[PDB]
């Protein structure tokens, strides 16, 4: 009986939690709790007895009304519920308190009170904070909070919590004390609290409208505190763009970030009291790759813009997650794109949604991005949730244009601030704003709703019409998602299309701006006055998270990847273009597996694709990281969508022979690049300015060390001298890329030890060396893999090292899929063994089985066969049971 909720089941407590009074005393054996509850019986009550959350807590003692309640006759506890019989809760408000026993020193699951390294820390999203004191511990029940935190002064003279500090003093023993007061109600997955030896940077910020001076500081441990500077000017421009795309001010006194080195995310939105991996905050040109500096600020605004979308309007229950993540996400890509002013940073949002939550939907874990029920709220916390979710809160943009869309998010602010809300209430504001562009009262979104309750990836396929003699070209637009086990009927969808027109002759715009609203099973859109046969751009942006089905030629999508104006249209034409080759090339290698073939042909790759990959490489003002992008083929997670039964090897082997097919033609063109790229793309002018990031200049690396990865992989005449002189470069970007395209050479384990010297004395360093061995295209990767865990890895439950040494590894197409299970056994053996600490990331550690049922039919059974035995662990959480229950269709 693992007890399902059902959204439909939603009901207001009959309980109130008016008042948290907390006094947490941090001791070296164990921590403390004193909780008092101020509580009432709400107009929902039905006489129920009082059950409170409260998972692996020592109860000291209990009371209500400041009598103590007596075990068994007054009260039981199972050591996940405290349930007090009615009889003995009182009718009017009354207090509860208790006194409980919690061990953060050994709490490995990185949720409710624990220790990372020397620094006590809380993790309460979404269940953690019944793992602190007794709570009717969901989203709904707004509290003031009053919190005291006490420790021993010299391990931990920063103290931090929600709110305002009021008092801070001496308590006997070397010990001492500080309170926050934070009155403005919160839910409890919002409480936090931190106490440590924490260095920090601090600013001042202005607010836009009311000036109010706002105390930003950001913390960490004091080895790094020289790594915090780039976050602290991400959080001052995360501030300075929701006050002028939104019109948002922040309304408290200081906002305080912090980086801690055991996190089993990204980060957290604690109100006033921001919680990071170490890896999401911290950052130097020195000690980081390129990759950090955007990380840094996505999570740094994300969490900023929580302040509104989470923590000001927050969720009425779990359910309405996507709410806040979804929501949260299109502002922090909204913010990312303003920010970094490159067109790859809308590609890689597209990138991560086609490849990672395209496989998710169409997996047996497929859910709507508001499901509809859960056992482990923790398994919600989806890229369904966040991506899709991400991309049905942009396509509200789309449909309103920036100016109604604006309307419609302040109507939403101003009718839910301070406030639990559902994502009706969204939809509903959204509406508003519907009805005032089309000068339509009778305008609803309605139908929009479908996209928060059907599961599935929209199949969208065109036909396409030119009459000549008439200047009338029609676009023929299909729309179908395919049943799955949450829904034996799909319904159609809102499914706003931005469209371009391209005229061939000379790569012009032929029509203005135009976004079609499909919301029919199929459309017809004509167009007149349309002098010549266009090629159509479709779904400019990507505006609506389909599988784009464009049947265009393949010179259609080479003329538009040379001449459209829009980004993402030219790199879907590409993608198009390779997944034609892929899935040709796939096939002929599979029968000739089949057949046994001594002898077959394969179709070459498109010589004017890879002219017109040339013409655009050979451009300079086109973007290099956009370049990257085209020489790349679709990652394997993008492509699994399209095979059935994909065996690997071959989709390997189809892989090398389409990169071997370009670069015999391209090598000499990527050689020069690389050369050429040098000067700007290494320049050292600001590698000493923390404040100075040019995401260009990024991207130029990006791309340099692409082409230098494609032409090693083909062992260009001398490459090894070009990689050897890569290592010396003082960025980690290429330095660690020297690492892995050494791989194909005899100079790999002097790399390796060269690298490894100088990533061993930065624990994040330290942690993107390990990903790049672990990613190492190597023959001897398994005894690698071997090396570090016996000589770096050992028994860490740090996870970002379990997720650094295993999961790059598991995107080795050829070597994690061998054909004994070796790769499947490895993980599933690393799975089990994490789960006995952490749940949470024991089920991360699973994401490479979500495609299981892809596979050929053994590689299937391969897989199944370890996911069966990972079931069958006596000790198995409830979260790994669950996810592994739901992925093997149990
Ligand atoms: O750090 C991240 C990265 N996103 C993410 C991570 C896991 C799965 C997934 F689909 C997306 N997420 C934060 C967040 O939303 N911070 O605001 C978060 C996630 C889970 C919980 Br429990 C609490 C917080
Ligand atoms: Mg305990
Ligand atoms: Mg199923
Ligand atoms: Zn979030």
């Amino acid at each position: 009986e693992p007890k399902i909720h059902y959204r439909k089941d939603y009901k207001p407590s009959g309980f109130i939690i008016n008042q948290v009074t907390l006094n947490i005393n941090i001791h070296d054996q164990e921590t403390i709790v004193r909780s008092v509850l101020d509580m009432d019986i709400s107009k929902h009550n039905v006489g129920e007895d009082l059950v409170f959350d409260g998972v692996g807590l020592k109860i000291n003692e209990i009371s209500i009304n400041n009598k103590k309640l007596v075990e068994g006759e007054e009260y039981t506890y199972d050591n996940e519920f405290l349930t007090i019989f009615s009889k003995f809760v009182p009718k009017s408000k009354f207090a509860f308190s208790s006194e409980v026993i919690i061990h953060p020193e050994t709490n490995y699951a990185l949720t409710g009170l624990y220790k990372s390294k020397n620094i006590i820390v809380s993790q309460c999203e979404a269940t953690g904070f019944r793992r602190i004191t007794f709570f009717i511990d969901r989203p709904d029940m707004m509290a003031k909070y009053d919190v005291t935190v006490t420790a021993d002064k010299e391990k931990y003279p920063v103290l931090l919590s929600n709110g305002d500090k009021v008092n801070e003093f001496e308590i006997p023993g070397g010990r001492h004390g500080a309170r926050f007061n934070d009155p403005p109600l919160k839910p409890c997955y919002l409480f936090a609290v931190v106490a440590g030896d924490l260095k920090h940077l601090s600013a001042t910020y202005i607010t836009k409208y009311t000036k109010k001076k706002v105390e930003l500081y950001v913390f960490s441990e004091e080895k790094y505190v020289s790594k915090l500077q780039w976050a602290l000017e991400c959080l001052k421009k995360s501030m300075a763009f929701d006050e002028d795309y939104f019109g948002l001010e922040y309304d408290l006194s200081r906002l305080n970030l912090v980086a801690v080195s055991d996190f089993n995310v990204g980060a957290m939105e604690n109100k006033g009291l921001n919680i990071f991996n170490a890896n999401s905050l911290l950052a130097s040109k020195k000690n980081s790759i390129d990759f950090s500096y955007a990380r840094i600020l996505t999570v740094v605004g994300h969490e900023y813009f929580h302040q509104y979308t989470g923590n000001r309007v927050t969720l009425r229950d779990w359910f309405q997650l996507t709410l806040k993540e979804g929501l949260t996400v299109h502002r922090e890509n909204l913010f990312s794109e303003e920010m970094t002013k490159t067109v790859t940073t809308r590609l890689s949002h597209v990138d991560l949604l086609r490849s990672v939550q395209f496989l998710e939907d169409s997996s047996p874990l497929s859910h709507p991005i508001r499901p509809e029920s859960y056992v482990s709220m923790e398994n919600f916390y989806t890229t369904t949730v966040y991506d899709k979710g991400s991309e049905v809160m942009r396509m509200y943009l789309t449909i309103l244009g920036e100016e109604y869309y604006k309307k419609g998010f302040d109507i939403y602010i101003k009718k839910n601030d301070g406030n639990t809300a559902t994502c009706e209430d969204f939809n509903y504001a959204m509406e508003q704003a519907y009805k005032m562009k089309k000068a339509d009262n009778s305008a609803n979104l309605n139908q929009y709703l479908l996209w928060f309750s059907q599961s599935g990836t929209p199949h969208v396929s065109f036909k396409y019409n030119y009459d000549a003699e008439k200047k009338q070209y029609s676009i023929h637009v299909n729309q179908y998602t395919k049943p799955d086990e949450n829904q034996k009927e799909k319904k159609p969808l809102f499914i706003p299309i931005s469209v371009g027109l391209i005229n061939p002759e000379n790569g012009k715009e032929m029509i203005s701006q135009t976004t079609l609203e499909l919301t029919k099973e199929s459309d017809t859109f004509v167009f007149n006055n349309i002098a010549v046969k266009p090629i159509p751009s479709l779904f400019r942006g990507f505006s609506a998270p389909v599988y784009i089905e464009d049947q265009l030629t393949d010179e259609e999508r080479i003329l538009l990847l040379k001449y459209d104006s829009d980004a993402f249209v030219r790199y879907n034409s590409c993608t198009n273009i390779y997944m034609k080759q892929i899935l040709m090339n796939y096939n002929e290698f599979l029968k000739a597996k089949n057949e046994k073939l001594e002898s077959f042909q394969l179709t070459p790759v498109n010589a004017q694709f890879i002219d017109a990959i040339k013409y655009l490489l050979e451009d300079p003002h086109a973007d290099a990281g956009f370049k990257s992008y085209i020489v790349s083929l679709p990652q394997d997670r993008y492509i699994i969508n399209f095979v059935s039964n994909l065996d690997t090897d071959v989709l390997a082997d189809t892989k090398e022979y389409i990169y071997k097919q370009i670069g015999d033609k391209l090598n000499d063109v990527y050689y020069k690049m690389f050369k050429s790229l040098e000067a700007k793309a290494d320049d050292l002018t600001y590698f000493n300015d923390e404040s100075h990031v040019d995401f260009d200049q990024m991207n130029m690396r990006t791309l340099r060390n692409t082409l230098l990865s494609l032409l090693s992989k083909a062992q260009y005449p001398n490459i090894l001298n070009e990689i050897i002189e890569h290592s010396k470069s003082p960025y980690p970007s290429n330095w660690l890329t020297s690492l892995s395209v050494s791989a194909y050479f005899d100079k790999y384990f002097e790399l390796y030890d060269k690298t490894y010297k100088l990533s061993k004395d930065d624990e994040l360093l330290l942690q993107e060396w390990l990903k790049t061995v672990s990613r190492s295209d190597r023959k001897d990767i398994y005894e690698i893999l071997k090396k570090l865990e016996n000589e770096v890895l050992k028994d860490s439950k740090n996870p970002n090292d379990i997720r650094a040494v295993y999961l790059p590894f598991t995107n080795n197409l050829r070597r994690f899929h061998d054909i004994s299970g070796k790769g499947y056994k490895l993980i599933a053996e690393v799975i089990t063994k994490t789960d006995k600490f952490n749940p949470m990331v024991a089920t991360q550690l699973c994401e490479p089985f979500k495609l299981w049922n892809k596979l050929d039919t053994k590689r299937q059974e391969l897989m199944l066969n370890e996911m069966n035995t990972m079931l069958q662990e006596p000790q198995i959480s409830n979260n790994l049971k669950e996810y592994l229950l739901r992925l093997t269709n149990k």
